[PDB]
């Protein structure tokens, strides 16, 4: 494969993106890798670099070309969903102060972590199920401006008005969460460390749910 | 390309088609047309045969390449088009009996065909516009089962009190497609037959409308 020729591809058409890798699928077809945002998805090229698609049907003579792609896809989202949640799990950890943790109903070592945005209205309605999260497990709860001014302004005034004390921060979260509630104004720039923060772990929709490792 | 492997290859995923044609479109990949029972759909395939392919996303070093590959889709689209409405004109002579043709409001010797299902949400909307239809041309109407038990029973019901009245055939089938309507049970033999015959066209979604033009 040369990689030179699939960036002339990426570029001809705009792609902001990083070739990751290539791997010889054969018939003269490779399995390509592209990378925007640290962000990866896996592409079907021709050897030449010249041409890159995804193929919704793939008909293939050998059944072992057909699994082999199929592997390229599930593995590589594996990999990403891995990758999203540590980057994810140590921002938790970084931005210890600015994080709303809520403890099991019964003392659990498990943690769920949770993004969400105030004015995400699923996001609201996970918000609404906290207590029934907390029979299962610890919560840690971070709240990002990620659809537009009001969520920032909702997010920075939860910063605000943390006060670690569970009780009170739910009931405190809860009146921001209420459909079409109005940011009160204030400094913005926690907020929006901490939504960039996020973002870069390749977070991109909310709400963002990580559950405890299973089997 | 070779012909052969991709014959060979269609038989490996138990795809019981006819290769039509290949053109070679550069990076050792090629166009190529494969029939099934004379339905004829655009694919992209690897030179030597062995992989066959649809691709919804297409990027193309040169651009001009990426155009014709769409030049491909729309042509095959365009003359299948062609093909499933004659046939689909056949069949309404044949299945005379089933069809409500409905006069345009003046006299006119354009016809526009419809195939449509009780059941289907934008059938519901082409017919409450036949008013519309009947004003620049003739229509001749279809209706057959296509999804499922219910659509097959009013397509029945249609066929058994279709009466060659037209302003009461039209209130007729105007209860049928109200969405809340059920089917009155009765023998789907004709419904079937009338069916079946359309989709042997190639017609595989409704509303499905031939126009003159």
């Amino acid at each position: 494969m040369d990689k030179a020729e699939l960036q002339k591809t990426l570029q001809a058409n705009k792609i902001q993106g990083n070739i990751v890798s290539s791997s010889d699928l054969g018939s003269g077809l490779s399995m390509v890798i592209v990378e925007v945002n640290n962000q990866q998805a896996p592409f079907l090229a021709t050897d030449d670099g010249k041409m890159i698609f995804q193929a919704e049907v793939l008909i293939a003579q050998d059944k072992s070309t057909e699994s082999r792609v199929q592997e390229f896809y599930k593995n590589l989202y594996e990999k990403e969903k891995l990758r999203i949640s540590a980057k994810l799990k140590e921002v938790f950890k970084a931005q210890k102060a600015n994080v709303f943790t809520f403890k099991a109903k019964k003392p659990s070592n498990k943690t769920i972590y949770i993004v969400s945005d105030f004015n995400c209205p699923y996001c609201q309605r996970e918000f609404a199920n906290l207590d029934k999260r907390l029979e299962s497990a610890n919560v840690e709860l971070l709240v990002v401006g990620f659809l537009g001014e009001d969520s920032i302004l909702k997010a920075a005034n939860a910063l605000k008005n943390k006060s670690g004390n569970q009780a009170k921060d739910i009931a405190m979260l809860q009146k921001l969460y209420t459909p079409k509630s109005k940011g009160q104004s204030m400094d913005i720039k926690a907020a929006m460390a901490l939504t960039q923060a996020v973002a870069d772990t390749g977070v991109r929709s909310v709400p963002y749910i990580i559950e405890p490792h299973h089997h």
